[PDB]
């Protein structure tokens, strides 16, 4: 029926790094992202810290013109994906561009700079709004810009499904591919919602952690201390594209994208179920999708987000699906150490699962001092753990109830 | 090797009515739902009109309770959801609700809550933000709250991509069903933009009619005096449903959704390229997933948004597609009485089609009173027409060269 679906160029911006394999030797390392927030006062907040992007230079990538349009989600959006691009080694041409498309999304996108023009607006009214403040703000500008960058005529959208949004972008684009709607999509995604509105926001519901006095501490996936999520900022993107295609231009190939699935809990707003019933009906989607049975999948990379509800879910959808191999694989949250990109998280942690196929390691779960009742799984505590790997599922969960989990597998 | 998808449900809020009858009437009689805005002061602005919906009851749909968390946008988007379920008559039980899901979008969504939480954070700082704000603003609620209430566990998503999202919403729902990852998607769009930031955002781009003393007419696709678009407000969902599952239980077919095509300009952030090249590949691949030569075609519900360069490209892009029949298909652009719903533009727009396959009328082109250069096709001016349409083509284009097409068939 359908075309397979590879790896071939990935990029990143994230608390660890500036690049993928900055971030990925402090994965490797178990070392933190998190620490105060620089860029604005929070004294009046409740949470102080964060996953910031430290030392980023647009300039790298784009004139100083052209970026000052742009909100920062949108910088790192396009970041991340010419770093992709140029990864893949793919020279776009007339007799491809038509089959190269873009699917980058985001949470909540342009949060900073609708808070800067809101603050025009009101002390000096509608006279003082940026001219570029819509184009600059809007979630699809990330695939409307890149395409104009490159010249992708391809199918061009985005997503937006809260803290799911990076792996449905990855599967939806793969879902092009593998129809032959398109021969290769850049997707992914990105998230800067550090600003008054984003971090009083997720304030005001009480979801984030207030380990202000040990941020680095915060963000402890599984642990019975845990107090909430961590935000962090930045990006995740994939070149995904079609297998013959790439075996065809000496393509080098991370891994095959072999399934995925989604679900909705149909539960509540921002909680999931105990059980976590929906995770689990994503899982085997995703699964099934990829025509494995759950025994061999090796690694999962969990979305364990350091909240009360979330992770316990999470660990009971995994026992649900696997039986007794949920005592087999190893699962790990890179949260742990980078916090919670939000629309980001499922593209960034998309991109770990891809290296810890190359590379045969399980990521750690740093600061999971003391696992939470029935947190009895291999959750690769505190250590990266060098092990077997031919199968690695990466799951996303956002508000909403909605759920998506995507499989990687070994290429040969 | 792929199943047929059916619309069995519509529902709709719009400048013209609470509903898809009513809105329709005022389609077929010309009537304008454009008007100075009542419910904020915009003496400081340039355009202080729009299409804004009129004495909408929330509690016909929620509780006060549930309502007074939500965006107007969602609150909009699950009133055409809920209407649509309901037009379908399908029942939810054990036995589907994991085969039903849905794939609501916005352009810019919760527009208005961020603009009033903001002024709380500026006044008097993040204690004064709402516990509800971020659940209840972001883009993927209207997926997510309706799939709560009516307990759907399918594919739960959301698209943003500017003034096309609601025709990508509902073309890769369409794919959902054909692809067997569900048998029922609710897909649309919805949009409530009218606040300061709106306003003021597009107006800072000089994008917006500023024909103040006449509303009415401002909206006027290809006529040589349009000065730009008209916003509004609403929602557009349609059922949509694979053939065998609608007719096994009885179902009212409305059409046949039988193409969707999608494409990138690669071109500019905001503006068309004048030839409409873009458009022009995206409606070709639209009839192709079709099975559809030009010369099927009957009607095409334009984007036509009434911008001086956006209608002349669309005019170029059907004419390069059309060729000879381009004269001989009508054409028009509903947002001449509706104006730009934005984000559910391409939803209301699907309705519009689906109804003119339903009636055998093209609705009118209202305002075209001096058609500009080129732009000498049959565009229904001013009065509905009767005529035979076996094939209805919707049309929508957005920021980022972000292009779609569906085509909808009559169904035998
Ligand atoms: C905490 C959080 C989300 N939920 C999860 O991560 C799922 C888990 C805890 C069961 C989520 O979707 N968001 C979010 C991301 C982007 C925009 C809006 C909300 N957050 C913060
Ligand atoms: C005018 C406008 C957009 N562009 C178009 O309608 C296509 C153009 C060739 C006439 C568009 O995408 N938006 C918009 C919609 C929602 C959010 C952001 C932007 N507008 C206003």
């Amino acid at each position: 029926s359908r075309r397979r679906v590879v790896i071939t160029g990935m990029g990143m911006l994230s608390p660890l790094g500036l690049d993928v394999p900055s971030s990925w030797e402090g994965i490797l390392a178990g070392r933190s992202g998190i620490a105060p927030i620089e860029h604005m006062d929070l004294s009046a907040y409740s949470t102080r810290f964060g996953g910031s992007v430290k030392g980023f230079n647009v300039e790298e990538y784009l004139s100083a013109k052209e970026a000052r349009k742009l909100d920062l989600f949108i910088q790192y959006g396009l970041a991340a994906s010419f770093q992709a691009v140029r990864d893949s080694g793919l020279e776009v041409t007339d007799a491809n561009r038509e089959r190269i498309g873009v699917s980058m999304g985001s949470g909540i996108g342009g949060l900073t700079n609708i808070e800067n023009n809101c603050r025009s607006l009101f002390e000096q009214g509608p006279r003082r709004i940026s001219p570029f403040f819509v184009p600059g703000s809007i979630i699809n500008m990330v695939s409307g810009f890149l395409s104009i960058h490159l010249g992708l005529q391809g199918p061009n959208y985005a997503l937006t499904t809260a803290a799911t949004t990076g792996t449905h972008s990855i599967g939806m684009a793969a879902r092009n591919i593998a129809y032959g709607e398109a021969d290769v999509m850049v997707a992914g995604g990105s998230e800067m919602a550090a600003c008054g509105l984003g971090l009083g926001g997720f304030g005001a519901a009480r979801a984030l952690s207030t380990r202000n006095d040990e941020p680095t501490r915060a963000s402890r996936p599984w642990d019975r201390d845990r107090d909430g999520f961590v935000l962090s900022d930045g990006s995740g993107a994939l070149v995904l594209e079609e297998l013959e295609h790439a075996r065809a231009r000496g393509a080098r190939i991370y891994a095959e994208l072999v399934g995925f699935g989604m679900s909705g809990d149909a539960f509540h707003m921002t909680a999931p179920p105990e059980d976590g019933a929906g995770a689990a009906r994503c899982m085997k989607n995703a699964l099934r999708d990829a025509g494995l049975d759950p025994r061999q999948v090796d690694y999962i990379n969990a979305h364990g987000t350091s909240t009360p509800a979330g992770d316990i879910a999470e660990i009971a959808a995994v026992k649900s699906v696997f039986g007794e191999h949920a005592h087999a694989l190893s699962m790990s949250s890179t949260k742990s150490m980078t916090g919670h990109l939000l629309g980001a998280a499922g593209a960034v942690e998309a991109i770990f699962s891809v290296l810890a196929l190359r590379d045969q390691v399980a990521p750690p779960t740093i600061n999971l001092d003391n696992p939470d009742e029935g947190c009895d799984l291999d959750l690769v505590a505190h250590e990266a753990k060098p092990r077997k790997i031919d199968v690695a599922l990466s799951n996303s969960f956002g508000f909403g109830g909605t759920n998506g989990t995507l499989v990687f597998r070994r290429f040969a």
